[PDB]
């Protein structure tokens, strides 16, 4: 339970990157999320947020935060101010850690991506933070052993009208790319990497998909809002493919 927050990411639209140290009881899957009580913002309050990081890496927890309300940006505050007193001043020993309480881990039904064949992972808006999270140990399982996983071709689709504070997660994807040796993602931004803008046609892209792994089963993994939700399902149904909706 208790920990402390190791380093930190001014990453642009104040967006905070952040390091915590992984409790040795802590065990966690991908996309799984986090309640997070740092007492030196508030003593009370604990917050939620996904962890981006991938349960291959070691010994931290990486949290994307957006400063977007009073905690966050407190948030935010106690690490601008505590990092910038440590360049206009420098007393180098070591770095101090934030201490900081986590509950969890708490789950979600991604874990099934890892046992499906093929596999369609569609985010709309910015709940993108635990498809960082997912796609991380694809990537890690792909190369420690990719016979071993069921999981032989993701498609990855997103939707989101302004990445600036999601400069972090465009590099990367760009990074998967470039791992991704054996051709097992299908990534595909749109704007509402050069990149596509507009809606996408998606009676086309379960039309092609479909194609792609007859007579094979796909699997939708959604995570956006109702109104394409409800598309989709009738997109599945007509191409029998498979559906679920996270958040
Ligand atoms: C499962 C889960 C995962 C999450 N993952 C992340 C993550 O990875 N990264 C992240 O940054 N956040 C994440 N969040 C969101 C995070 O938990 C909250 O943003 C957090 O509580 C910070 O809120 P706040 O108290 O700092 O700001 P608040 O003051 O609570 O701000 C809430 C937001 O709603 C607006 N708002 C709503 N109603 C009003 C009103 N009446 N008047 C004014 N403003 C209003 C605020 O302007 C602001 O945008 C996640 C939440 C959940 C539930
Ligand atoms: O889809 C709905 C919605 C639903 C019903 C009605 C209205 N809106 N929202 C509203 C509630 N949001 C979250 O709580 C949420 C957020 C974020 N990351 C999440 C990750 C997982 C789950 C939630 C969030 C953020 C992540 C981030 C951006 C940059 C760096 O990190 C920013 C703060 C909001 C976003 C999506």
């Amino acid at each position: 339970e208790p920990t402390f927050v190791v380093n930190a990411s001014l990453l642009p639209s104040k967006v905070l990157g952040l390091q915590v140290q992984r409790p040795q009881s802590f065990n966690y899957q991908p996309g799984d999320y986090l309640f997070i009580k740092c007492p030196g913002i508030s003593k009370f309050e604990w917050h939620p947020f996904t962890i981006s990081s991938a349960p291959e890496m070691p010994d931290v927890l990486t949290l994307h935060i957006r400063a977007v309300g009073s905690w966050t940006g407190k948030l935010y505050q106690l690490i601008r101010e505590q990092r910038e007193e440590w360049i206009r001043s420098g007393s180098s020993q070591s770095l101090p850690g934030v201490p900081v309480y986590i509950d969890g881990p708490y789950g979600t039904p991604s874990t099934h991506i890892f046992e499906s064949k093929y596999a369609i992972l569609i985010c709309a808006g910015i709940g993108v933070t635990p498809f960082a999270s997912i796609l991380k140990s694809i990537l890690h399982r792909n190369q420690q052993n990719p016979a071993k996983m069921p999981l032989k071709k993701v498609h990855f689709y997103w939707l989101n009208r302004e990445q600036k504070a999601f400069e972090w997660f465009v590099e990367l994807l760009s990074k998967i790319e470039a791992e991704d040796t054996n051709n097992l993602f299908d990534l595909n931004l749109y704007l509402t990497s050069r990149t596509k803008t507009g809606r996408p046609d998606w009676e086309e892209i379960f039309k092609d998909v479909a194609k792609q792994h007859a007579p094979d089963n796909v699997e939708v993994f959604f995570c956006g809002p109702t109104g394409l939700a409800l598309q989709l399902r009738h997109l599945c149904t007509k191409y029998g493919f498979g559906y679920r909706k996270e958040n």
